[PDB]
């Protein structure tokens, strides 16, 4: 439910500036 979304480059965004706001949905 967490790392399941991140495989290789999917959620491996080196610059999580816009995804950081979305991560809140996966972390919580």
């Amino acid at each position: 439910k967490y790392e399941i979304t991140t495989i290789h480059n999917l959620f491996r965004k080196l610059t999580h500036r816009l995804f950081r706001r979305n991560f809140g949905y996966t972390l919580r």
